[PDB]
């Protein structure tokens, strides 16, 4: 047998027909075909009322989907009795083997019936039901002239890794609260699952501490470049904690440390060991910055911090970043990270780092690895340790140059194409450990404008989500690239300012 690698597409990118991404478990189509009508009403129902009105959320926010672009007023309405031409959202029957996100979506001439284990699975089921549409339904005006069907046919689905997530860095440029509700929002449909903020870093602080208010004052006035900075409040880090919720969404704030800490360093001159604050860095460097891993001020300021932002943040993990402490030896790294994780742990939260943070002697079988160097040492720690470990290898790395001549992006991993970003299993970055899943990172040192977000994660981001989501087995990128022409018309009805990869 013969076979080959993907070239350039000759003359250039190539960026009734449902365009399901990621791939799921199974996809049959018969003959006929649902259509949606001005009369079309969402029905739902739970196991019991408070499922049914979980349930019934889930519907409005499918039903204001719809409505934008069909131009229809459907509504909800709870009750297991749905009527010719309904969609149907139940949990009643779900097939455990789906698990919490799994689902199956049938669709008949009559009705489109979306049975899930739980409404997380309706939520995610809903994503692949909007892709069974026409292109057009994901448009946020109304479309006319496109007739609204959905082929008869059957899905069943489930996600091959737990968490599949997207890291966006606020502090090297900063994004509005819009922006990264817009991003969250996007990245949904693809079914991610895990938002993670990066909330601090050398060039800019993005958090309100009310015990600490310079570190608003001085730390979020600034960006890399130089430039206005930003922040958000405590209230609208809950509100993007409560949009991204609606979205079966958990979000992991990280306050990154002991290193990529020049912004706290700039704000207070007590953090300093010459007592004085240091300047305000523009620039990328690059691993020189460290808070006191000796002096009790440094445990009492991080135990500020966690506490009020674990009072306003939900999820059981935060991240405490761990990576480049190049101004830290390694023993008082050990020691400090060890400390910051039992203050962590007395707050509720478990402890999210990036390598080597595993190898702290203080961390626990319940702290989570980020491996981003993906080395063969890399996790040594976390495997020994019983340590679940999400992967960030190059191909995760979105923010890398999509070629040498990108006019965005890093290269520092070498540049990541959209095949780059499909071709790879999380199997490929360390051997031998229980894999939580894959976080696609976008650092921002390069992208000022929402439109730079869109270049950079539009298309890749939907190869990092179908090797989350999607059975190795079942990958193949002659596969993926077909689905992701055909997706096209999609990303454009979005507003999405996405790369035309040649390669696609
Ligand atoms: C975990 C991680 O990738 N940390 C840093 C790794 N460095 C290497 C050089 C880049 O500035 C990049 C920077 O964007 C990141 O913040």
């Amino acid at each position: 047998h013969h076979h080959h690698s993907s070239g350039l597409v000759p003359r250039g990118s190539h960026m009734s027909q449902p365009s399901i991404l990621p791939k799921p478990v199974s996809y049959t189509v018969g003959s006929g075909q649902f259509v949606l009508t001005k009369n079309a009403s969402i029905f739902v129902a739970g196991n019991n009322v408070g499922e049914t009105d979980e349930l019934f959320n889930i519907g409005q926010a499918l039903a204001k989907k719809l409505n934008a672009s069909t131009g229809y007023t459907i509504s909800v309405v709870k009750s297991n009795q749905p009527t010719a031409g309904s969609i149907y959202l139940t949990t009643v029957g779900g097939n455990a083997a789906l698990g919490n996100e799994g689902y199956d979506l049938i669709t008949t001439s009559n009705q489109v019936t979306l049975t899930a284990n739980k409404p997380e699975g309706v939520f995610r089921g809903n994503q692949t039901l909007l892709q069974l549409l026409p292109a057009g339904i994901e448009k946020n005006t109304v479309v006319s002239g496109v007739q609204w069907v959905i082929p008869h046919s059957n899905i069943s689905d489930k996600p091959e890794y737990e968490y599949r997530g997207l890291m966006l860095d606020v502090a090297r440029h900063f994004f509005t609260v819009d922006e990264v509700k817009r991003q969250i929002d996007l990245a949904s449909q693809y079914k991610i699952n895990k938002f993670h903020m990066h909330l601090s870093d050398d060039q800019g602080w993005r958090i309100e501490i009310k015990s600490w208010p310079d570190l608003i004052e001085i730390g979020s006035k600034g960006q890399v470049g130089g430039g206005p900075g930003g922040y958000y409040t405590q209230e609208q880090f809950k509100d993007i904690v409560s949009y991204a919720a609606e979205r079966y969404i958990e979000v992991i704030p990280e306050i990154d440390m002991p290193g990529h800490t020049n912004a706290a360093l700039a704000s207070y001159g007590e953090l300093n060991p010459d007592g004085k604050r240091k300047a305000m860095r523009t620039d990328t460097a690059v691993g020189y910055s460290t808070l006191m891993p000796r002096a009790e001020i440094t445990y009492q300021f991080v135990e500020d911090v966690i506490s009020e932002l674990a009072a306003i943040s939900p999820s059981p993990y935060i991240h405490l970043g761990g990576d480049e402490s190049n101004a830290t030896s390694a023993a008082d790294y050990d020691y400090f990270f060890g400390r910051v994780t039992a203050i962590a742990n007395s707050y509720g939260k478990k402890v999210v780092g990036w390598d080597p943070s595993d190898t702290s002697s203080g961390a626990t079988s319940d702290s989570v690895l980020q491996n981003w160097t993906c080395s063969a040492s890399t996790g040594t720690a976390a495997k020994a340790k019983g340590m679940k470990v999400i992967v960030s290898p190059a191909n995760a790395y979105l923010d890398m140059k999509y070629y040498s001549d990108s006019p965005i992006g890093l290269q520092w991993r070498g540049f990541v194409n959209t095949n780059r970003a499909y071709n790879w299993d999380p199997t490929d970055c360390i051997k031998g450990a229980n894999i939580y899943g894959v976080e696609s990172t976008l650092w921002t040192e390069t992208f000022v404008t929402q439109d730079h977000l869109d270049y950079m994660l539009y298309p890749k981001l939907l190869s990092n989500a179908e090797v989350g989501w999607t059975a190795r087995g079942d990958r193949n990128w002659d596969d993926f690239k077909e689905r992701l022409i055909e997706h096209t018309p999609r990303l454009q009805n979005k507003g999405i300012k996405f790369f035309a990869d040649p390669i696609v």
